């Protein structure tokens, strides 16, 4: 009934509500959460990790990954990378297990029930799958935010955790594994409103307060309206796949260097008559994802 | 009236395109240049005539471009059938291509000209970037180029490319890297101009040599665009060219710095917009969103009773 | 007599290459075609202008492309220093090069050779724009290239680097090339007694010779010309044929000639590769040829 | 003397083999630890091979497995070099001894951070171990002393007209490696190919006799065939070693700085070695490549080593 996962991400501001959703859904079981570097470099990345898991109480065990993309010269986003919220001073630490070591142990030892959630860029996936290449069987699928099949954000052609190492993300959509994107075509629909915000806010308890307070920093919502939260539909998407429309298509990583460099190409109207290998999001139901955050909010007041 | 060089691959919308440009007020048709693509060059000038000889298009029409400058040739057969023009019977060719190549007379045109004149290619860039090369003294003589080409989203020919590019990415470059004013007419708005039956009827019920041509032409891209890119009907990209200089409040555009990937792989000849302007660099393209379509079949009704004798 | 269009980028060298081809019996010179390259298309077909009338060759000249294909135009620095001439009287034919090159082969029985020693811009243009020339053309034998070490990057000699789009073209041909690549050429060092010898020849050529090559010492050597030593004998020098591929990537081999010397593709050769000439043989006809021009 | 620690990462490969022979018994060489690479052959393979080498010249020193596949790319395998065992030729008595339990890269990884930055890394196959120590730990940079590996050419490569086999098997991870800043020292083909092992240089050997001498000639005899068919060559050159013998006594080898960018643009130049000969690009060196080796001297070393295991 649960699905089992590995959230692996990179926070991050909108990684944290994926977090907060992972960890408190009955209908999701959160294995542990894994760190990569991405919208900051890993120190900051694992220590705003932390500072979540810590400030809503979750005991999930938290790994730190890769420091750098696997070939490509490094680039970040844009002072942690998750103002907005206080935190008390952090008490929680890392396992000592790297992160490729941890996925490849579990996944190895698994009964191929699990999935991988990545919502950061790809480098902790493709390392694991080039390091053990018997953990590819095992994977039962990936639904991770990335990509776009029309205009990216960091570049014309690419969103930010492809670009951030697209040699990386070319590994993944050549893995053969049953794959589920939710890239920016679905992810920008998906508006945080200063109304979205209030009824969090009147739910409360810390993922409440959490939520608010990420949200209104962000969102500079005493102001002008809204914006979105991406890697949050990766946890809707597992919950329930009807609230989210997809498609079928072949979907390649260019890693060209030039101007479509990690773009993720999408066969839309099968040109190519090639197999699909990913199912890409299209659509969301508005109205029933944010009844699924204050859901997962719900589930943490005491 | 705005004067004009068509440049095409007839190719069942160009002929759409000749149709709307050799008769309506506000373009002046100065000639027809001809470039291999829809098929090879030898049936494209043999469309372009016949269409012109049929329509009784007084204007010159030259042979360019039988291959593009650098990659291997491909056709778009599987859209515009083996002759290039499928559906309609036309009488024996009476009329001939003039002597001179369509690439010096683009040259020599332009350079006695003004400064007035419009290119308005709606083929492979071949004949432009050649002439462009050749002679560079032509890319201040030019007011502006209007071209169907390109996508800022999906492709046809690749999810990645539209096909007038994708059969000539080098020569797109050339065009693309120009400094010359710019319109693209791409995928993306072209495809709000599907055909479909009852717009066929409309024009049967106008009539005339043109109306009877429109029908013969576009019932044939019914099947075929559909088949091949799930359209409710073939669009008609080429004409919107002809739609945009008569009256360009008609057509929505957004200006934007646009970018020809020349790399090989899977993003080949794809026009790379910078919708949103993350890249800071000056726009050099007006690009295509939204066309309003009753305004056009309005227009393309107007231009095919012209032809009523 | 081995019929020939010489188009050149004059350019040092190729004014020794068209001194070569102009004078000596085995070749017969139709035309000298111009393409920019060492210098901008105004620039170039001055110095080639200057270079037939000072040699009093009547050969006809035309102008080509000022531009590659597709590229960023590069230069490589009058593009001539050197010999002083005098005021330029010849001028070029009001016929375009590259309608030049299509007219003549189409007309021809197919036994002309082109000798490209420039980028190939003009080359690659006439067969694009009237591909029924590619059966009449004989041979193509060309400067350019490197198999090993290029020259203005360590991947790409010049002139394909002038143009890689244009020189794809001509190495997709499928007509047969002659490839002189820098492997071959840099070992045509010409020598100060070299030098002394075209001097103590003497004549037009002889200055002229000795003026260019007293100069681009600051021995060096004469690419362009080995061109039409091959085709006077080609018995001087030895080739071999490979499978011959340009690289357009950008990036650290742009404009590379891949050469397949082991044949480790499995691809049918279509190119003869310049491995080592014959110095003494070379400088020999040199010398021959500037003898055609004393009175 | 003073001895340098090394760590050798290869995949064995039959001059893999010669290379492991020469580093764990010349005196000027304290080889601390081999990691194996999947290569030649699969990283299954290349193991066996090297453990069964360890084995049978009576190696004690810690063998790691490491990456089975490339960081990016298809792998592929030189099996037309190596055949399908990758080290066809010699007879190996039934395994006694196994890989350590630590991944190659964490072995890497944890013994440069513990060290004094005295230790060298000399690979002798695709780079991935290399690379994804690196990027995993990039702290493992600055205590690198230098890497001294076979791999490249700046003329002609072997598996394709552009590259040389161990780039073109992982040219992401060679892209890594030459641009970290460390000091490199790159034996490519131009200098390895002067070290074809012809015939009477396997009687040599032979004549040496013992353990590394019969092992020597029953590796060598197999890419003599091998190397002929696929690439021309007069013997198997035996390229792996010469980094050794770098190491040993670098006056025996001619190099000249560079600067070397790696190509990992698909097309004819995927995984070349681009070297800048002629300083054209201006730009600072970052390798020393091997322009000519002095074969009298290399062969009294392989000699020298070969004799060390005579009983
Ligand atoms: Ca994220
Ligand atoms: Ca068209
Ligand atoms: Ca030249
Ligand atoms: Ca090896």
């Amino acid at each position: 009934e649960k699905r089992k996962i590995i959230l692996d991400c990179d926070p991050g501001h909108d990684d944290a509500i994926a977090i907060m959703m992972a960890a408190k859904h009955p209908a999701i079981d959160l294995l542990g959460i894994t760190i990569v570097a991405g919208n900051q470099t890993l120190d900051k990345t694992l220590i705003n990790g932390l500072n979540v898991c810590q400030k809503l109480e979750i005991n999930v065990p938290v790994y730190a990954g890769m420091p750098q993309p696997i070939m490509r010269q490094q680039i970040v986003a844009d002072d942690t990378g998750l103002d907005g919220p206080v935190f008390e001073p952090l008490t929680r630490q890392a396992e000592s297990t790297h992160a490729v070591k941890y996925i490849i142990d579990t996944l190895m030892a698994s009964d191929g029930d699990i999935t991988l959630v990545p919502v950061g860029p790809l480098s902790n996936i493709a390392v694991a799958m080039r390091m053990q290449p018997a953990i590819l069987p095992k994977i039962r699928e990936i639904v991770l935010m990335g990509g776009a099949y029309g205009t990216g954000n960091f570049t014309p052609s690419a969103e930010f955790n492809i670009f951030a190492d697209p040699e990386a993300a070319r590994v993944v959509f050549t893995s053969g594994v049953p794959l589920v994107m939710m890239g920016l075509d679905l992810t920008n629909q998906t508006v945080c409103t200063p109304d979205v915000i209030a009824r969090m806010e009147r739910a409360g308890g810390p993922a409440g307060e959490l939520f608010s307070d990420i949200m209104n920093f962000t969102l500079k919502t005493q102001f002008e309206a809204g914006g979105p939260v991406h890697d949050a539909t990766c946890i809707g998407y597992l919950i329930n796949p009807d609230g989210i429309k997809t498609q079928e298509m072949y979907v390649e990583v260019d890693v060209n260097s030039g101007p479509c460099y990690g773009r993720t190409v999408c066969d839309e109207l099968g040109v190519l008559g090639k197999p699909a290998n990913t199912k890409v999001g299209i659509t969301i139901d508005t109205d029933w994802f944010w009844g699924l955050v204050e859901e997962c909010v719900r589930g943490y007041i005491k």
